[PDB]
């Protein structure tokens, strides 16, 4: 007949059940012992997904009417400003709708109650001044680069007997990375192949092709050449590409499609490298790095184009065989390659780095962090409660139970252990309470530890965006009352 | 038919429905201007019975199945102890059950949190001692002795216009009681005529009863004589004692009634036994039997037994006892409905302050002490260990609920008035409180508004041993209306 | 948004449900004495067909919506290392899940549990230590090279009166093929017609094809060309018949196999000629044929002389009782081999076909480990007793996942007694004092009724057939239990 009508408190409730529905299937995924996940689902999927990462997974779907995908659309600017470390944000903005129960009792004015968002603001910022933090990585810096946080990221994953490994070699990456430049020409790459080391390092940009079985084996001092055309009275084609070819000592030629064979049996006799169907995003990112080419017709040689003369060279990785091009003059620009178990629990990999690169980024830039393991999140919860009391009251009521919305992250981080959740809260509490920063929830004991040991740390910068954030996602919903007035029909 | 078995959630569910069935009949009746309600049943009433008091409501009536009969028995005997002025007991037992729901999502052992009610027993005790009090109530005292809680318990009632004066007068009452004797020997009555003061306070026992036609008006020096037996050999045992007066507890014979006449001994027939058994304590007793029963058997007081006209209507009185362990009050009323109310007022009354004397201890009225208690019940559940703590917490913002409460009766805004009310509490104020006159937060001790320690401390016991019956046991359930 | 979302027991249910559909029916297999069992259905199935093997059916058909047909289609990866014996790895996996119920009441996270199969792997290498392992296969062997677990593979075949025979003839094969990587070029067919033998022993391998009716009936010291490429106005096409008469005379060629569709004009040629070819030859009959002779390279034309390795001994069509055949023998190589089945001509005939799959593999491995453990189920009781002191000896929540891993060994003497055809409640027990008492070589006898000593009988499970089922187990049932969504994910 109409739009879509809800009043009063049914319009709270369809808000209230998105919230409910997603915390319990994220809760056995967040930090060192969380759970893979696998799905389900018909017609144009194919089979079975697993993803150990929440974001990943909602951003997919629009399972059903009720509203969250919004909401679910939101983590990703977070990823990018910082995103992961273990999924959580989106558990905490669930929790905020279940005190809308006792709501009903304060009867007047749920707007008003809104306070708790201005008190948020409040609460937020006593965790950012407050805690302990850490004496921040200065820069480079020989051990302290990992075997800390992006181990953490990786112990939620069952693949970090190997993997943690890998982890160790991501902040490597981010060092060459680090300063003024921000985010380019990072794409890392896996493979179906196992071996222990299970990942290798490039100077310069790593691709996944071979001109054939013949050819020379190495180059160097190599002139690099890049044609937007194809390679495919024959003779003549032959003659003008081996006669400019000689002049320059080309050592390696790229191009992006299909290739004629008459180029390839000139290209082994001369001591050239030829690449066919090169992937075009592959080589955009090349050019910035080489100095870049004009790229025409055969006339392409010569002073069109500029050549980067350090090491090119094609090497088997262990099973698949792959070309390294390295020691790019410009220095901007790098690559990653990945190696592991080769099944799918490796394609996490291909999952992790995407995600570890950024987060190191900030962490240079931030120079805080915090401790891990949820070690921050009790013991700002023994500060709020203290808070809430102190206000007037209007400020009150809003700011105590966004204090104990806090509460159950300790609870979700044990749950998804195969711990007693409730035990834990006992025992987790009292540590915070006493002034130690380092103790924290330690999921492999089953009960609590020391997290430093661990060497599980948190960026400062998830910290302040998810506080602010949390706020302002959560409010939107709770902040209006009753929709009306909209279907198409 | 017969036992019943209960399954996980529909056996929890019976105790969770009577919960909240009889919390919004009881919401009403709290503070100065709470509402009567009037009940008609089933055909062992008679007629429509309207009652303030919501503890005489419940006893009178066993409307259904589900477990809070048990619960409501109890709620007597706290009135005996101390229970009683406004009804909130009933209350904040009920809210507790809505915490279960919440607790489904704590899917480990509910009995668990069940080790919360001594925890709370901590809480209670915690709550005692963390907040101040008061100093003040010596004894007898010329201003203190009341104007204070029981006015309070009349705030919750219409009547106090006229009637707050009643109130002030209990006190006097408690005065001439307090020493060593425990609390008895107290009985109230009404009268049928105006007055400003609405009131008389009378010295001796009143009883209304009379042998006969003949007899001599007035006995002095008398004898008083209590038989078990009724009269349906009196003479000889008779003159020798020198017996003024002869109360029976039932149907007296007709022939000894004309010797009594000629005599000069006046006997009372079918006294009622509650007067009679407290009389014996009174005239230091007599051994009730057989006709034998006269002379050492027996002893009697001897000060003077007469009948008075009070007011209007005649009625006997006796007096000057010996003991001194007893004593009676009468009061005359305007007539009204609240007039017969002062019997429900002056029971409550006596156990009240009483028990003020002897506690030498008070708290602030008007909900003063529920929100400081709050205050300091929030931090004492992080300082515990954490999950004994979040059954501790949640107990901690169930105080909350009263303030509300206290401020809805009067006419303004709830939402509004938990805020201001907080801060002056949190501050450090212990005198502040909720000022319903106001709409706001005031001075409670300018009211005088004070409650007893013990209805403190005995409320919270009671509470936690009542809702631990509940959660705790199954054998229940309700089905549908009337 | 077709998704399928399980929740908490709902998902084990449909699981749940899955291991208890497939394992009544795979359970009447097991054993001396089994079930046949046919299955018919419409649509492309023309008539019913009989599975006496569990991972055969299995495979063929993904009959319904419920989850299993993954944990189905792993059984047969197992096939290639170990597979066969008597379908129990399937039987096993399912019946961890009736404990399941018990785990309800346990009422924890079910994940804590899972702890159970990483205490399997113990109880797994454990069914190792707990064997004297036979001693010494000595690598050929005169007498125990067979007539032993082959048999028990067989004895719940229909078949075990004639086909034991065949079964015996399998490891001579095994023999020929020394230098144990299991199986390169082994290919066996049934055929129509009666023998006693039922089976007959080829010197090289088979095939099933003729270049037509005319040309020699047979040819020596053949040479062999094998081509990608098809052979596939006038004038043009006799350059096209005159490259390939020119060159092949030279090499003297008697026998050309293409892997595709042959062109007509080059077969008059070749009957000329005195040359054999092969049309639509199958592919997966060619390079292990070529692994045989000595691998050529193929490529155009110019594939002829060194390009093509040949082998030469005899290239022939052979009658064989029934139809006709070609055959190629007498290779150089003899790392691969063929052995010829045949039988009287019976569905049961068909029985061969999934006999060979499990022949091969057990007794190239028995070979290779020089280490194997008592069957019958003799390994499974004793185990049992020892997996029972764990769970006492681990505190809080090992031992409650521990203890149930133990108990689904109980089992299996059930299922072994149960197709005997006698009462298996009391054959469990007794069972139980003899593998407690320390006798290794003591077991399930099921002709018997009762228990006695499985040496005398012969029949033996390979090491690796032990290690590799009881890993396989636990990972099978951790896909599902471990993993609690089960969800969305995919664009629409």
């Amino acid at each position: 007949a109409g739009a879509d009508e809800e009043r009063a408190e049914t319009a709270r409730l369809s808000s209230f059940i998105g919230a409910i529905a997603i915390g319990d299937l994220v809760k056995s995924t967040l930090g060192p012992k969380g759970m893979d996940k696998i799905l389900l689902s018909s017609g144009r999927d194919a089979s079975l997904m697993v993803t150990n990462d929440g974001a990943t997974i909602l951003k997919n779907i629009g399972v059903d009417n009720p509203a969250a995908k919004v909401l679910v659309d939101m983590s990703r600017v977070q990823d990018d400003e910082v995103g992961d470390g273990t999924t959580s944000v989106t558990v905490l903005a669930a929790e905020l709708l279940r005190e809308a129960e006792s709501l009903i009792a304060k009867k007047i004015h749920p707007q008003t109650i809104i306070a708790g968002w201005r008190e948020a603001t409040k609460a937020a910022r006593q965790a950012l001044l407050n805690s302990a933090v850490d004496h921040g990585s200065d820069e480079v810096k020989f051990r302290q680069d990992l075997m800390n946080i992006a181990g953490t990221t990786l112990s939620s994953k069952l693949l970090t007997h190997h993997k943690d490994h890998f982890t160790k070699l991501a902040v490597e990456a981010v060092l060459r990375l680090k300063g003024s430049g921000n985010l380019e020409a990072i794409h890392v790459i896996k493979k179906l192949g196992g071996s222990l080391a299970d990942s290798y390092l490039d100077e310069g940009f790593l691709l996944d092709k071979k001109i054939g079985v013949n050819q020379p084996k190495r180059i160097e001092n190599a002139k690099i050449l890049i044609a937007n055309t194809g390679m495919d009275a024959e003779k003549e084609k032959m003659k003008e590409k081996v006669e400019r070819i000689l002049k320059h000592g080309i050592n390696c030629f790229i191009n992006r499609q299909l290739i004629y064979n008459y180029p390839e049996q000139l290209f082994g006799a001369a001591g050239v490298m030829a690449i066919e169907h090169a992937d075009f995003v592959g080589v955009e990112r090349l050019a910035l790095v080489t100095g870049g080419e004009i790229a025409s017709t055969f006339d392409h040689p010569e002073l069109v184009k500029l050549g980067s003369c350090k090491l090119i060279e094609e090497v088997m990785i262990g099973e698949d065989k792959l070309i390294h091009f390295s020691g790019v003059a410009l220095g901007e620009a790098c690559t990653i390659v990945l190696r592991g178990a080769t099944q799918q629990i490796l394609d996490e990999a291909e999952r992790s780095l995407h995600d570890a690169l950024c987060v190191l980024a900030q962490t240079v830039k931030d120079s805080r962090t915090v401790y891990g393991g949820g070690c921050s999140e009790m013991l700002m919860a023994h500060a709020v409660t203290q808070l809430a009391s102190r206000t007037p009251g209007k400020e009150a009521v809003a700011m105590e139970s966004y204090a104990k919305a806090l509460r159950m992250l300790p609870t979700i981080i044990a749950d998804n252990a195969g711990y007693d959740s409730a035990d834990l809260v006992a025992q987790l509490r009292a540590a915070h309470s006493e002034g130690k920063t380092t103790a924290g929830l330690d999921m492999k004991e089953g009960t609590i530890g020391d997290m430093s040991v661990l060497g599980i740390t948190e960026s400062f910068q998830v910290k302040r965006q998810v506080l602010l954030s949390a706020a302002e996602a959560a409010e939107v919903i709770l902040r209006v009352d009753n929709i009306i007035k909209a279907a198409p029909r």
